[PDB]
């Protein structure tokens, strides 16, 4: 894999993300680093409004630009939603909206907190010399004390990284197919299946670091966007940058290149059809870093692994292929249980479109099994 910005040990996540910005931006950093406090004491908005319009020209490298996206994104979420009890600002102050929009066009990402920001760039290692384990990690920014942003963002990060291990065998898969190396292809498919099965284990930690009520009533609020959102009907106005208000979806793992890439690799047509689930996943690609979305479609232009495995009358291959698919539905099935516990139940103390969306995606995955009938 070339410079698709894919690291060998971290995958789509940003390797060792930057934690500090040039002193020239101390005003931004101070607000983002103290969000839990500023929101609760109610001085967050007045503070955002007192900011001077800072130039983004002093953000030279990619990492410092990513850190800034994270900072401005977290601040924007806090500004728009406030204490997150219903009072919402419909206009983002030009002194913040402008740098954020310019920085966004530069990185080719919408001006709203995105998965690539709050997960892929929002972490650090406590001990540089220890492994990437929950116990040795922390997020750079949270919204409110007790919002469980650490558990949510990091466990997502950890799942992403476990899945990354298979991203590196993708090349082996395509080489083996054209070189007609049957044994190599089988070994590769089984390896991918193993990595996806491990990611499922990682996913288990979500119960240990995220509490249903804090997640549902707090975190969820700050990660909402303004596209098809009732309380921000026409969207948000980025004062000084855009004439009318603009609609943008909130953070979602549907913006994760990781799960989208294996569906492509395996020939599962999540994006096909005109259905709502497909439109959503197709649209989420606009929220992924440009390098990552280029990876996704470079995968789509490679010959089909599915057709190859099918055209051969090789049970070994069919089974290795199916193990990969089976691993994806297992993950999606597990994730349904999680949505039931962290969203359905807390909301019970409409939102069925949610479960149907997830099931549609899972059913499309199951349908791809070859040897099921
Ligand atoms: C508190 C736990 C979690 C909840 C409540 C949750 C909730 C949701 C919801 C509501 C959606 C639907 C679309 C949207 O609104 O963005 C969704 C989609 C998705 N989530 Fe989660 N999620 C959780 C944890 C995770 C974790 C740890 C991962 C792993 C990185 C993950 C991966 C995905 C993916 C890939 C999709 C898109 C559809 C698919 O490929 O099946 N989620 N999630
Ligand atoms: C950050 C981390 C994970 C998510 C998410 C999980 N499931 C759907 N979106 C959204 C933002």
């Amino acid at each position: 894999s070339k410079e698709y910005h894919i690291d060998e040990e971290v995958g789509f996540a940003l390797p060792n993300p930057q934690e500090n910005l040039p002193d020239f931006y101390n005003d931004w950093m101070f607000i983002a680093k103290h969000l839990p406090d500023l929101i609760e004491s109610g001085q967050l908005r007045e503070r955002v409004e007192k900011l001077n319009m800072l130039s983004i020209d002093h953000l030279t490298d990619h990492k410092s630009q990513r850190l800034a996206r994270l900072v401005l994104g977290c601040i924007t979420m806090a500004y728009v939603w406030g204490k997150g009890h219903g009072d919402v600002r419909k206009v983002l102050p030009r002194n913040i909206a402008v740098p954020y929009c310019q920085l966004s066009k530069k990185l080719e990402l919408p001006p709203i907190l995105v998965y690539a920001d709050c997960v892929l760039a929002n972490w650090k290692k406590k001990d540089p010399n220890k492994p990437l384990t929950y116990e040795n990690m922390d997020v750079l920014f949270s919204f409110r004390d007790g919002d469980c942003s650490k558990g949510f963002f990091l466990v997502s990060l950890l799942v992403e990284i476990a899945a990354a291990s298979a991203i590196k065998v993708i090349p082996t898969v395509f080489k083996a197919m054209q070189m007609q190396e049957r044994d190599t292809l089988l070994k590769a498919l089984l390896e991918i299946a193993s990595c996806l099965e491990k990611a499922l284990q990682v996913f288990h930690q979500i119960h240990d670091h995220v509490n249903p009520k804090a997640f549902f009533s707090v975190l969820r609020i700050y990660l909402s966007g303004w596209k098809g959102n009732p309380q921000l009907s026409d969207g948000l106005v980025y004062e000084g940058f855009w004439e009318d208000p603009k609609e943008f979806a909130g953070g979602s793992a549907g913006q994760s290149s990781v799960f989208q890439c294996f569906d492509v690799l395996l020939g599962i047509q999540q994006t096909a059809g005109g259905g709502h689930a497909a439109q959503f996943l197709q649209d989420m690609r606009r929220y992924m870093p440009p390098a990552h979305r280029n990876f996704l479609c470079s995968l789509e232009s490679n010959p089909s692994v599915r057709e190859f495995v099918l055209s051969k009358g090789d049970a070994g291959l069919r089974e290795a292929y199916d193990a990969c698919v089976k691993a994806l539905v297992s993950l999606r099935s597990y994730h349904l249980q999680i949505v039931t516990k962290y969203i359905l139940i807390p909301a019970s103390q409409g939102g069925t479109d949610l479960m149907n969306f997830l099931k549609t995606v899972r059913s499309t995955t199951e349908k791809s099994l070859l040897k099921e009938g």
